[PDB]
């Protein structure tokens, strides 16, 4: 009976979307009657209460996000945003709080692009660019792809889950890019842009080519 | 209440180290009285029962262990596996199956050892030859490393989990091997090696070192 | 009359194919009458006993085999293992011992795969590649062949008895592969797989190319 996931708004949409969703998901729910979910903020401002319909999830149990609308220099702020679910299963209510929880002094991540080497020779695999990206203390990062400025949809890319670089707190995670061995032999530029809040800028991308 | 975490032997164990051990931890318990756990099998042959004293793990709980030395013959071929934990805190005794489950048609890794870009002036970060191997369709790789001949010790290098490339059910895997920079501008081969049982032999290294052409 | 000819099984069917079989062959016998054999081990454990139907080998005589499926675990830990062998021509069972008896410290053999030589061009269809692999403490090794990926067939290569080295306990022991002369020439790259119990890993390659 683990009910409410709360989801912390991700990089990607904090800064460089410019939509800072906090989500309180309740993902395991027995009844819909005398349910409902109450947002709190400890400073004064908008609440933009939006929630879900009830949907069949888990093992056949209702499952209702309700998400929030918050300014990014208000989440970033260090302000403490609270959801406080209530109904028939929880005998008392859990005011579940949403934070940026600080993680020591950030570290800005080092890109690095690796270019295939010599067994690019089939089609397909091997010919994937893998971005190795490493050094970064929070873990809240994104990648993104882009081929000579336009950008590369995410089913083309797939990265893995920034792991703990052992003996450090820095973290690691790669990204690779699936891309046919014809477009890697065109000699086209390909960006590989990382996205982090302990960068100078938020931006930085390294640029590889044959 | 979760008691029974069962475990299945890697390819490492079972092929190159033929420690093949079934273990049937109990990671959470109450009580250590009228306790105990039966070691049984689907055919006729040894059971050489190992139990563990129990630990205070967890939530201040006790964790029990206990290991079964099996053949690697016995496990390979579909042997049912079966630990049967029976206490004053389980209505009924829990007796959860485990054997080699398939997951599909095997396919044979490939292996794909990466230098290190460009950008080699610091010392260590960037100076991480990466072993990328995808295609593995059972997710049971296991990846070493040698400066040629003498192991690598395991943890120089770091592995992932092993994901699934979306598509299809081959999966992914990477090892970075954290060397200094003058370690690598010796001009000695690092081979990566790589073990998997959707190898022809199971065994596939690559060897790759500064100007390798 | 050499009634038992114990073979220990090959260290490819040890752990590379997992066909891990002790055979008491029985290949002179002269009465087939109130004769069995009653395989027993040292340990405790299953006795996987199948004979085959006998057969017309040597001078005549009745050729019996009884193969026992053993654990590579329980070869590769020094069990021995016995057949008692019991016919009316013997007057006393033999009790023939087969275990995995040690032959000395496991040396790690050193694998030198050959270019074909200079003189390639005379002789074709047979540009030989010489898999010349040595120092080897135990003489129990299997090599094969993998031209890329795909793996070469036992008829296209022969190898040699292991023959000791000359002042030493190694041995050494050589395979040659006669490929068409066309097939050198391509660039395709031969690979020399070596097996061998003192090698780190049991499986060591060695390719080259043109």
């Amino acid at each position: 009976n683990l009910q409410v996931y709360p989801l912390t708004p991700t990089f990607h949409d904090l800064y460089f979307s410019r939509n800072a969703k906090i989500t309180c998901l309740v993902s395991s729910m027995k009844t819909i009657e005398n349910f409902d979910i109450s947002w709190e903020r400890e400073k004064a401002g908008n609440l933009e209460f939006v929630t879900e319909d009830p949907v069949l999830h888990d093992n056949g149990t209702y499952s209702v996000a309700s998400i929030l609308s918050v300014c990014a220099e208000d989440w970033e702020s260090g302000d403490k945003f609270s959801c406080t679910v209530r109904s028939q299963d929880l005998p008392s209510p859990v005011k579940k709080t949403i934070f940026k929880q600080n993680e020591g002094t950030p570290k800005a991540p080092d890109v690095y692009l690796l270019p295939p080497s010599a067994q690019e020779l089939i089609q397909q695999e091997m010919v994937t660019l893998i971005c190795f990206v490493t050094g970064f203390n929070p873990k809240e990062i994104f990648i993104q792809w882009m081929q000579g400025g336009v950008s590369i949809s995410e089913d083309k890319f797939i990265n893995t889950v920034p792991m703990k670089s052992d003996g450090e707190q820095t973290y690691f995670i790669y990204s690779k890019l699936a891309i046919p061995a014809a477009k890697w032999n065109q000699g086209d530029v390909f960006t590989c842009v990382v996205g982090h809040e302990a960068l100078p800028l938020y931006i930085t991308q390294q640029s590889i080519d044959k």
